């Protein structure tokens, strides 16, 4: 899928987006790739943060559905008017699809300054779509109206250093492969975990390790409420009971240096002199995931290079600065973009599973690497879900 490769741009903190066209004649828009929602929505009115928007009155194929729509995210909400129109992906499958578009009229803390995207593509399932599950999500529409296979795969590729808008516009941010798996985007083997339920992309975490050390909690706590694979979230988000045990474990391993409480709350950056980031004092994190085979599991391992998110310095100096990108959740585990940055991720909707392999694009050093390994005959499993 050579024509599909390098079709993404962006970064964890501002989001990863793809180019799409909407309307007739085609209107070009950058669209945030969000596997943690199911609405396809674009800015349709002027906004300070938007350099362009969808103009329905200029599209001959636009269809007004005479329905309002409201989507509340965990942080952020927009309001809009439902319609349909022809939709294309210039660096995707060679197809045109008629899709539901929410034309965005009111916005609160949804759009992001400098992000360079004007809409959001909800890749999840109908069950969590607004107004209700009767509104067909884009991917469902695409698969029904075309011969594209019922799968997509994501390579989110973080720089390991801060990128300015000039660089984020010029840089390749990754690949979204629609309908296939591209072998050039990963090393090693793909391991599959089942989709528990087709609403969010929901998974089960069986075990959690920090530098090989079991956090030793009942497996249900790891999936308290739910656990999801979500490109529309920056951080690894952990249920409070898990989060607190993890931060204590990470703090204990990284003890040789001391960090402000606000770093651990994800709010303050820490800087080191250029090139001296002490990655070695920070632990790797392993998430064990339910296998397809009964009583089998595998693990995904990420480095501090995934969970310390590069940020530009307060005075923009030569220092290498980062934010701690693991945070508290009251709505379950969100395996966000910083974890996704470690792996090539296959959303195999047809076979109801999510695949993981080590990203050919992942940031590492000469001493440690991201890993996808198995199998482990861990016991319990089976009531790990909520
Ligand atoms: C079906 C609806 C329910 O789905 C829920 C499960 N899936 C979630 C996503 O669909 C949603 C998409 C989305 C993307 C976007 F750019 C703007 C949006 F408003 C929504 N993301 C989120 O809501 C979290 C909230 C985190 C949070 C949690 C708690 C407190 C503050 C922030 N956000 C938003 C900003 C972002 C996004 C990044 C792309 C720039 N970055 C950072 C640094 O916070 C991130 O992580 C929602």
């Amino acid at each position: 899928f050579v024509e599909m490769v390098d079709n993404l741009r962006g970064k964890s903190g501002q989001g990863y987006y793809v180019e799409m066209t909407v309307g007739s004649p085609p209107q070009t828009l950058n669209i945030l790739v969000d596997t943690g929602s199911s609405n396809f929505a674009v800015g349709a009115a002027p906004h300070p943060f938007l350099h362009r928007y969808y103009q329905r009155q200029l599209s001959s194929t636009y269809r007004d559905l005479r329905k309002g729509v409201y989507v509340p995210y965990t942080q952020g909400k927009w309001e809009g008017e439902l319609g349909t129109d022809l939709v294309s992906i210039p660096h995707g499958p060679n197809v045109t699809v008629r899709a539901n578009i929410a034309a965005i009229t009111e916005s609160d803390k949804f759009f992001i300054n400098g992000s360079n995207w004007e809409g959001i593509l909800g890749l999840a399932y109908a069950e969590i779509a607004r107004p209700d599950d009767s509104l067909e999500p884009f991917f469902d529409s695409l698969v029904k109206q075309t011969h594209v296979p019922n799968l997509f795969s994501l390579q989110l590729c973080g720089a390991g250093f801060p990128l300015n808008q000039s660089e984020v516009l010029a840089s390749v941010g990754g690949s979204m492969i629609i309908g296939g798996i591209d072998h050039s985007l990963y090393t090693g083997s793909l391991w599959y975990t089942p989709i528990r339920r087709e609403w969010y992309y929901e998974v089960i975490i069986v075990r959690v390790e920090i530098n090989g050390q079991d956090l030793k909690m009942d497996c249900k706590e790891y999936n308290y409420d739910k656990s999801i694979v979500d490109s529309g979230t920056t951080n690894l988000r952990l249920p409070k009971k898990v989060f607190e045990a993890a931060v204590k474990s990470i703090k204990a391993a990284s003890s040789t240096e001391k960090f402000p409480d606000g770093f651990w709350l994800g709010e303050q950056l820490v800087c080191w002199q250029a090139g001296t980031t002490p990655w070695n004092i920070f632990p790797v994190i392993s998430l064990y995931l339910m296998g397809e085979v009964t009583n089998q599991s595998f693990r995904i391992t990420i480095l501090p290079q995934q969970y310390l998110r590069p940020v530009e310095d307060v005075a923009t100096s030569q220092d290498d600065c980062y934010k701690f990108a693991i945070s508290q959740s009251s709505t379950g585990t969100v395996m966000g973009a910083v974890i996704m940055e470690g792996f090539y991720v296959v959303f195999d909707r047809a076979r109801k599973r999510i695949g993981f392999a080590v990203s050919a694009c992942h940031v590492h050093d000469e001493f440690r690497t991201a890993a996808v390994e198995g199998p482990f005959v861990t016991l319990d499993m089976e009531d790990c879900g909520y």
